[PDB]
C-alpha cells in the first residue's frame, strides 16, 4: 500500500519474476516489475468479489461480445484501486521515470472502434456499479493491425500484443472446453444429435476488471482456440483449428461474409453458452430458474448464433420441449443494435450455415416457421409482411438475416442514442415493434469518466474536484454544480490553463513523431475516429484545403491559426477510406511546406490511433469533429469524450450529438448542416452533387485542385476515383453541407478569438456532460433489461 | 557452459497403443505453461533464408532474404 | 591482395626500395615499405581511370582551391581499396605493429581549415561517385606550422612534410609550364602582348585519389615552384622564385594582402588553366564546346584571378572576340563563398595587381566596364547601386572587391549552409541576385564517412553495419534505418560500449602526452577547431571557470564529473586568439592541480590540432562544442563529424547547426543562446557588456579572477587585453550568451546522469546524419552546377 | 560473436574465450555461418577466418549406420 512496501514488492519482483539486477534490467523490465507490484494489490478482491457471487447468488450479467477495446490496464488498474500516488512516488524514488514504464505496455485492441470501446467501457461502469458482471469473447493473438503511412498511404502490421507476456490475463486450463463444428444431423428415438464434428477446443483467459474504489473486482473472459489432443504435416495442420482466434477481423461497421468469421462467432457462442450452464449447475441455487439467474446480452449480431445454440443445448441435449425452450431463451436474451448501415448488416448465406452449423440451420428454420405462423394467424391477408419478417431472405442466393433472428430471440432490443433508437423501432423494425411495442427500447452510449477523465486528464479531474468534491467521479450528474462559476474569471483561467498544459505535452508528442513544427498558440481542430465516407473526414478535407487557399489568396489577413488534426485507421479492404487518407497526408505535405502558410496553419495525421493515444489527443482538444451525415452515426462516444475534455464540438445533428445540444443547450454546440429529415428529401428529389460543385466558388477550386493534380503533381490522375464517387456516388453528400460546414467553421474561429467567450462555452459543455457517463447507462440496462440491481 | 537449442512447441510425440499398434499424439507440453523457461525479448535476433548472394566491391552480399526472428529463452542449469 | 603476397612485397620493398634487411630496419623505413606495398595496388587502377577519361571523354571537373587538408593516406587508402584487414594481417606475421607504423606518416597539412578539409572530403566523394573529377592547388614545401606549447603560449615550428620523402606523389616533369610575373603591356596590331615578363616554371605534382571501393583512382595535381634555366648569389637568388610554393599562409578566415600571398594564387591560376586548357585541345573531342567539356569550382575568391586569366588565355592568345570569350567564360566558373566576415574578405589594391599583373588589372577594368554599362542601362537614377556593384572600391585607396570579380563571371554561386546562402543571396549580394536570381544557390556541406566513420572510428562502423548492413557507406540516408533500435536496450549499451573503448584508447594517448591523470568515466567535453574570437573557446572558458568555482564554493555536492578538452592553432598573428589560449592553460593549471577538485573536473589544451588528431580525438567526444555568435559560422564541419560519431551538440542556432537540428529535432540538440535576429536587435540597440557582468554574480566572479591575476599570480595584468576587449571590442557579445550558456550545460550534465537516455538521444543523431555526407553534397555541385553526372 | 564483443576482454582471442561442439552434424552449417560472419561481415581474410573456425569447432560422431548420414 505504502511507499516503502510498494518498492520493496518492486525490487522483489524485478528479482524473483524477472531474474534481473539494477544493471541489466531493462526498461520493459521495469514495466513488468510494476505490473507485477499492481497485479498483487488485485488479487484478494478478485477472489473475495467471485467467492462472494457464488455465496449470496445474486443475477448475473453477461456481457457477449466479439470486441473488448481495452487499451493498456497499468494506470487504470492503480487509478482504480487509489494506487497511482503511492506507485508515482515509490518508482520515483527508485530513480525511474513512471511514464516511460507505462509506455512500454501494448494496448490491448481488440476491437475496431465505437463498438468495441463501448464494451470496455461498460466492463469498467458495470464493476463500479458493483453487478454480478462477466465479460465473454475472444482472445485473439493479433488485435486491431498497427498502422503505418508509407508515401502518403496506409500499410498495415500485424498487431503481436502477446509476443512478450500479458500479466494482466490468466489461463483457466480447467474450464477448457470442447466446440463442434461440420458433421451432420442424426434424428434418432433419443433426440436429434449432431455427429461426425470436427473439434475445437476454447482455453479461457481471465482478466481482472476493477470497479473504482470500491473492492470489486470483475472478470472479463476471452477463449482462445486450440486443437484437441504424415506425421508432420499433421502437427503442423494444427495450426488450422488454431487460426479462429488468431486475428481480429479489421471492419468497422461493415460486414464481409467469411467462414473463418463465422467459425470465431459459433466459437465464442458455444464456449460461452457452455460455460454459464455449467456455472449455472453448480450454483447450488430445472432452468426454470435460469432467466431469474442469467441474462445475456447480445453486442449487435455478431453473437446472434447464441439463440440458436441455447435452444439446441435446453433441447438436443437438456431434452426440455421446444416451447420451454422458447421461453427461456426469449426471457434470457437481449439485443443492441449498433448500426443502420447496410453494408454492416449482417447476412448469412444458408448454404455456409448448412455446411458448418447443419443443426443450427434447422433450429433457425424451425423458430422461423412458429415466427411466420404467427404473423399469419394475426394478418392472414398481408402476404408480403411474412417476407419481411422471415429470418430468411430467399431475394437471390437465400441468406439469414441475423437482425431479426436477434429480435425474435430476445425479450428487450435496444438503439444506442434516441434518434438511433427511435429509425430502429419505427422505421427498420416497424413490423416487430408493431407487434411488441414494450420490446424495443432506447439505452443512450456512455464512456467511463475514470479512464476518459481521471486517467486520461488528471489535470482538469484535479481542478474540477478543488472546486466541487470528489461526488462527481461516481455521480458524474455532479458536474453540473460547477454552473456556479460560470462568471469566474479566475476558474475560467484556471479552465484554459489546463488545456494549455494538455496542449503543450501533446505537442512535444506531435514534433517528435512528426518533422512539423507546432504552433502552440493554433486552435487544436481535431477528427479522430476510424476513416469512413460516412463519417467524412473527406468533408473536413475539402475545408482544409479551403482554409489553405484563403492563407494563399489574402496572406496579411488576420486569421485564428489552426493545428488540424485527422487520424484513424482504414479497415484493410476498404479502398475508399484508404484513399481518403491518402488525400489527407497530400494536402498536409502542400499545407505544412508553403512558406506562404507557414505557422498559421499545420495539418497532421495522426497515426495508429488506437485507445491510449485517443487518452493523449482528446484532453489537448479545443474543436471536436463530429460531421458524420445526419442520420449515419447511430451514437458516436468519441464525442463524448471530447465534450468532459473541454473542447467544443462542431458536428451535425446526429447520433448522440442531438442529445449533447439538449443537455448543453444547442446554442453551445456548433450545430450545421442537413439534419434526417433534410437527407431525405434530398434523396426523394435526387442528389445532384454538380449543381453544388457549379454554384460554390470556394468547393470548384477545391475540387479542381485535388482533380488536377494540385496535390499530386507526380501523378495529376491519383484522386479520380474520389472526383468520380463525389460527383456520381456520394451516398453521405459531402458537396450538400459543405457550404453551411465552411460558414459554421468561420463562427468557430471568431469565437476562439475571445477566450473569455470560449471558455464560458466550453465550461457549459463539461457542466452538461454527465449524462454521458457509462454508469448512467449501465444503471439504465439494470433496471429496464437484465433486471439486476447496483450494490 | 550453455547448451543451445531449439525451444520445439512439441517435442518427440506421446505414444499410445491401440489395437497393438503405435499410435502417435502431439506432445504439447507447452499448453499449461512452463515454470522453468524465461524468455530473454532483449537477445532476439534476425535469422535470414533464401534470397541470392551479390559480389560487389565491397564483399560478396547475401540480398533479398526472407526474415525470421529468433526468441530466446533461457532455463536454469 | 591476400597475406602472404602482402608480407612478399613488404619485403621485397624494404630491399630493393629502402635497402634494408629485418635487423638494420627503422620504424620510418617499415612504414615506407608498407606505404609502397599498398602504393603499388593503386597503380593500375590509377592509369585505367585517367585512360577512360580521355576515351569516353566525359565533361570533367576541376576543383580549384589553394588548399587541400589531406591528412594522412597509408589508412584512407588501404580502406577504400578494401586492402586494411589483410594488411593489418600480413604486418601482424611480420612481427610489427601497423598502429606504430601509421603514426610515422606526416599529415599532409596543406590546408588551415574548413575550407580546406572540405576540399579533401570533396575529392573523397567525387571519386567515390565516379566523377571525371580532379583537384588543383599548390604544393606548399611547408604546410600549416606544428604547434607547440610553451610556458602556456602557442610557439610555432616549421611543417616540413616533405624531409623525408611523400611516397604518395608523383612528379609529372612532363607537364612542367611557365607562369609569367611583372612585365608590361603592349597594344600592338597583332593583340595586346604582355612583355618583360618574369618567368617562374610551375612543375606539376600528382597524388591518387582512390573511391571507396569502386576501381575509380582520381587525381590531385599539385604546383610547386621553380626557378627558369655575381655568379653565386645569382644561383642562390633562385630561392626567390621557389618561395612562390614554400609555405602555405596560416590564416583562417582572415585577408592578408602580401604580395607573395597574391603571387601563389596567380601561380595556381595560371598553372592551372594552361593545363586545363592543353588537355582540352588534346581531347580529340573551336573552344565553343568548351564549357561542356570544362567546370572550373572557385574555392572561395583565392582562385579569383582565374577569371581574367582564361579571359586573357581567349582573347590576347587565341584571338577569340571579348564578347565570345566573356560568355564562354561565365559558362566555365561557378563560385563557393564561404564566409560573411570583413576581416575576411579579399580586396587587392590596385597598385599591387598594377605592378604585378598589369594586363590582368587591364582585363578586369575592361570587366568592369561592361558589367555597370548594364547596371546604367537598367538602373538609370540609382548611381549609388554602381557604387556598390563595381568590382572596384575606390574608398580610399582603390582596391579589387574579389568576391564581385567571382560573382560577375560566375553561372553560379553558392553558400555553404542555408542560412549562410540566404544572407549571401539577400544580404551581401542582394544588388546582384536581384538583377540574377538563378545565378545563387546553397549546397550544403558534408564529410566524407570513409575518413570521418569507416577509418576514424571502425568499432561504430562495424556496430552500425552488424545492424543494417553496409549500404550505408555509399548511401548515408540508410543510418535512419537505426530508428528501429531507439527502444533495444542492447544496442544502446553496445553503442556505449564503443564511445567508452575510443575513450579509453584516447585516454591512453592524453596520459602520455599530458602530465594529467583522466577520470575515464567523465564526459568528454570537446572543442576543437581553429583558436577565433568568433568561434568563442572564451565563452567555453568561462564555464569552465565557473564549474571551477562552483567545486570550490561546495566540493561535496553531487557533480558529473568531466574533462574538458579544448584545441586548435591560432594563426600566427592572431594576438587575441593567442592571449586566449594562454587564458586556457593557465586556467588548466590551476583546475588540474586544485587538490580540492581533483578527478571532478579535468582541463586538456590539445596541441597541435590537424587532421590525423581530429581522427582520435572525435569518436572519444560526448558532448560537442559548436557555440559560435549566431550568423558567424557559415556551415561547419567538425559539427557533423561529431554528429556522425556519437557525441551530443551543445551549440548556437548557425551554420548547419540549424540543419542539425531539422533532421535530428530540434530537441535532439542542446541549442541556446541568441539567434541570428537577436544578435542584429542587440546591435540595433547597442551592445553594453558591462551590463551581464553586473547582472550575472557567477559571471562577475569569473571576470574578476581572470582581471585580477587569479590565474596569472606571477604578472596580474597578463589578460587585460582580453578584459579591454570583452568590455569594450566583444564583436561577438561572449557576455550576452553566457548566461543561457551556462544554464544550458547544465541541462547537459542532468542528461548525462542518465545513460539509457543520453545514448538514445545520441541514436537519433547519429540515425540522422545521413544528409551530412559530403556524397550528397556533391550530387548536388554535379546535378545543379557542374551538369555532370555520378557513374 | 555478440557475448564476445561485450567481453571487454580483434576475434584473434576468440577461440581461446569460445569452444562449440557441434553435437552430430546436425548443427554443421556452424562452420560456413561463422566464415560468413568473419569474412562477409567482420571482413576478415579468409586464411585467418578459416584458422579461427577450425579452433572453435570440435565435432562428434555419434553413428556409422548409413541410413544415418
Ligand atoms: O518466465 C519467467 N517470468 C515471466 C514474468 C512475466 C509474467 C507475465 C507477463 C510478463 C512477464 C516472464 O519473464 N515472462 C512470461 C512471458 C512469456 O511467456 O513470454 C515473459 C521466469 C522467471 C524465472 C526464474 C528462474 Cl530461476 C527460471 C525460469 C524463470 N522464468
Ligand atoms: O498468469 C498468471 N500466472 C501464471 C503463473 C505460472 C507461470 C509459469 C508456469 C505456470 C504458472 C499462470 O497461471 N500461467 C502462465 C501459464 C500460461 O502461459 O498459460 C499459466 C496470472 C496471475 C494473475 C493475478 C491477477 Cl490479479 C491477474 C492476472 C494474473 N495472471
Ligand atoms: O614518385 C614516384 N616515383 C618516382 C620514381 C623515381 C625515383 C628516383 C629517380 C627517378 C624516378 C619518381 O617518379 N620520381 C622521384 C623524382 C622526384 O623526386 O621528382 C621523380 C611515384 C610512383 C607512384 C605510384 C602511385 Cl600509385 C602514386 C604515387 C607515385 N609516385
Ligand atoms: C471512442 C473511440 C472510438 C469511437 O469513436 P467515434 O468517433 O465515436 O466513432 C474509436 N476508436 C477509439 C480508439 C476510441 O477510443
Ligand atoms: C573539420 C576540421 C576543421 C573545421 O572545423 P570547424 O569546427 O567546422 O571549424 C578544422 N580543422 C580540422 C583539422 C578539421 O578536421
Ligand atoms: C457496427 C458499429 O460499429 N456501430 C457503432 O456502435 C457504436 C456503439 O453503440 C456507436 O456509438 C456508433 O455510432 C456505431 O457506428
Ligand atoms: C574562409 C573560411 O575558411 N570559411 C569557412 O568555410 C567552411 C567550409 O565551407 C565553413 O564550414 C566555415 O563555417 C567557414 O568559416
Ligand atoms: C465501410 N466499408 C468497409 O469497411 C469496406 C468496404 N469495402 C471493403 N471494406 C473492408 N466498403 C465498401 C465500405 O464501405
Ligand atoms: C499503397 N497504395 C495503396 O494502398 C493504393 C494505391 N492505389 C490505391 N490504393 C488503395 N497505391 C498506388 C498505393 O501505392
Ligand atoms: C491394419 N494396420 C496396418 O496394417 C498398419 C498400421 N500401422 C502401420 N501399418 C502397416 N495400423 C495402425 C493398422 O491398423
Ligand atoms: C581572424 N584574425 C586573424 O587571423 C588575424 C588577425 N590579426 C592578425 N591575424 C593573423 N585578426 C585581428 C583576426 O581577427
Ligand atoms: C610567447 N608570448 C606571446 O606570444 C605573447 C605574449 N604577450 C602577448 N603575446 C601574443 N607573451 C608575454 C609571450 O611570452
Amino acid at each position: 500500500e505504502n511507499v516503502a512496501e510498494l518498492k520493496k514488492s518492486f525490487n522483489r519482483h524485478l528479482h524473483f519474476t524477472l531474474v534481473k539486477d539494477r544493471n541489466v534490467a531493462t526498461t520493459r523490465d521495469y514495466y513488468f516489475a510494476l505490473a507485477h507490484t499492481v497485479r498483487d494489490h488485485l488479487v484478494g478482491r478478485w477472489i473475495r468479489t467471485q467467492q462472494h457471487y457464488y455465496d449470496k447468488c445474486p443475477k448475473r450479467v453477461y456481457y457477449l461480445s466479439l470486441e473488448f477495446y481495452m487499451g493498456r490496464t497499468l494506470q487504470n488498474t492503480m487509478i482504480n484501486l487509489g494506487l497511482q500516488n503511492a506507485c508515482d512516488e515509490a518508482i520515483y524514488q527508485l530513480g525511474l521515470d513512471i511514464e516511460e514504464l507505462e509506455e512500454i505496455e501494448e494496448d490491448a485492441g481488440l476491437g475496431n472502434g465505437g463498438l468495441g470501446r463501448l464494451a470496455a467501457c461498460f466492463l469498467d461502469s458495470m464493476a463500479t456499479l458493483g453487478l454480478a458482471a462477466y465479460g465473454y469473447g475472444i482472445r485473439y493473438e493479433y488485435g486491431i493491425f498497427n498502422q503505418k503511412i508509407r508515401d502518403g498511404w496506409q500499410v498495415e502490421e500485424a498487431d503481436d500484443w502477446l509476443r512478450y507476456g500479458n500479466p494482466w490475463e490468466k489461463s483457466r486450463p480447467e474450464f477448457m472446453l470442447p466446440v463442434h463444428f461440420y458433421g451432420k444431423v442424426e434424428h434418432t428415438n433419443t433426440g436429434t444429435k449432431w455427429i461426425d464434428t470436427q473439434v475445437v477446443l476454447a482455453l479461457p483467459y481471465d482478466t481482472p476488471v476493477p470497479g473504482y474504489m470500491n473492492n470489486t473486482v470483475n472478470t472479463m473472459r476471452l477463449w482462445s482456440a486450440r486443437a484437441p489432443n504424415d506425421y508432420i504435416q499433421a502437427v503442423l495442420d494444427r495450426n488450422l483449428a488454431e487460426n479462429i482466434s488468431r486475428v481480429l477481423y479489421p471492419n468497422d461497421n461493415f460486414f464481409e461474409g467469411k467462414e473463418l468469421r463465422l467459425k470465431q462467432e459459433y466459437f465464442v457462442v458455444a464456449a460461452t453458452l457452455q460455460d454459464i450452464i455449467r456455472r449455472f449447475k453448480a450454483s447450488k441455487f430445472v432452468f426454470d430458474a435460469f432467466p431469474d439467474q442469467v441474462a445475456i446480452q447480445l453486442n449487435d449480431t455478431h453473437p446472434a448464433l447464441a439463440i440458436p445454440e441455447l435452444m439446441r443445448i435446453f433441447v438436443d441435449i437438456e431434452k426440455l420441449p421446444w416451447s420451454k425452450a422458447w421461453e427461456l431463451t426469449q426471457k434470457t436474451f437481449a439485443y443492441t443494435n449498433h448500426t443502420v448501415l447496410p453494408e454492416a448488416l449482417e447476412r448469412w448465406p444458408v448454404d455456409l450455415v448448412e455446411k458448418l452449423l447443419p443443426r443450427h440451420l434447422e433450429i433457425i428454420y424451425e423458430i422461423n416457421q412458429k415466427h411466420l405462423d404467427r404473423i399469419v394467424a394475426l394478418f392472414p391477408k398481408d402476404v408480403d409482411r411474412l417476407r419481411r419478417m422471415s429470418l430468411i431472405e430467399e431475394e437471390g442466393s437465400k441468406r439469414i438475416n441475423m437482425a431479426h433472428l436477434c429480435i425474435v430471440g430476445s425479450h428487450a432490443v435496444n438503439g444506442v442514442a434516441k434518434i438511433h433508437s427511435d429509425i430502429v423501432k419505427t422505421k427498420v423494425f416497424k413490423d416487430f415493434s408493431e407487434l411488441e411495442p414494450d420490446k424495443f427500447q432506447n439505452k443512450t452510449n456512455g464512456i467511463t469518466p475514470r479512464r476518459w477523465l481521471l486517467l486520461c486528464n488528471p489535470g482538469l479531474a484535479e481542478l474540477i474536484a478543488e472546486k466541487i468534491g470528489e461526488d462527481y467521479v461516481k455521480d458524474l450528474s455532479q458536474l453540473t454544480k460547477l454552473h456556479s462559476f460560470l462568471g469566474d474569471d479566475v476558474f475560467l483561467r484556471e479552465l484554459a490553463k489546463v488545456k494549455q498544459e494538455n496542449k503543450l505535452k501533446f505537442s512535444q508528442f506531435l514534433e517528435t513523431e512528426y518533422k512539423v513544427k507546432i504552433n502552440p498558440s493554433s486552435m487544436f481542430d481535431v477528427q479522430v475516429k476510424r476513416i469512413h465516407e460516412y463519417k467524412r473526414q473527406l468533408l473536413n478535407c475539402l475545408h482544409v484545403i479551403t482554409m489553405y487557399n484563403r492563407i494563399k489568396k489574402d496572406p496579411k489577413k488576420l486569421f485564428v491559426p489552426r493545428t488540424v488534426i485527422i487520424g484513424g485507421k482504414a479497415a484493410p479492404g476498404y479502398h475508399m477510406a484508404k484513399m481518403i487518407i491518402k488525400l489527407i497526408t497530400s494536402v498536409a505535405d502542400v499545407v505544412n511546406n508553403d512558406p506562404m502558410v507557414g505557422s498559421k496553419l499545420k495539418v497532421i495525421f495522426l497515426e495508429n490511433y488506437r485507445v491510449s493515444l485517443a487518452e493523449k489527443v482528446i484532453p489537448a482538444t479545443d474543436l471536436s469533429e463530429q460531421i458524420s451525415t445526419a442520420g449515419t452515426e447511430a451514437s458516436g462516444t468519441g464525442n463524448m469524450k471530447f465534450m468532459l475534455n473541454g473542447a467544443l464540438t462542431i458536428g451535425t445533428m446526429d447520433g448522440a450529438n442531438v442529445e449533447m445540444a439538449e443537455e448543453a443547450g444547442e446554442e453551445n454546440l456548433f450545430i450545421f448542416g442537413m439534419r434526417i429529415d433534410d437527407v431525405a428529401a434530398l434523396d426523394k428529389k435526387g442528389y445532384e452533387a454538380k449543381e453544388y460543385y457549379e454554384a460554390l466558388p470556394e468547393l470548384k477550386l477545391v475540387i479542381d485542385q485535388i482533380d488536377n493534380g494540385f496535390f499530386s503533381p507526380k501523378q495529376p490522375d491519383l484522386f479520380k476515383d474520389i472526383i468520380n464517387m463525389l460527383f456520381y456516388h456520394d451516398r453521405f453528400k459531402v458537396f450538400a453541407d459543405y457550404e453551411a460546414y465552411v460558414k459554421c467553421q468561420d463562427k468557430v474561429s471568431q469565437l476562439y478569438m475571445n477566450p473569455k467567450a470560449w471558455n464560458t462555452m466550453v465550461l457549459k459543455n463539461i457542466a452538461a456532460s454527465g449524462k454521458f457517463s457509462s454508469d448512467r447507462t449501465i444503471k439504465e440496462y439494470a433496471q429496464n433489461i437484465w433486471n439486476v440491481e447496483p450494490s
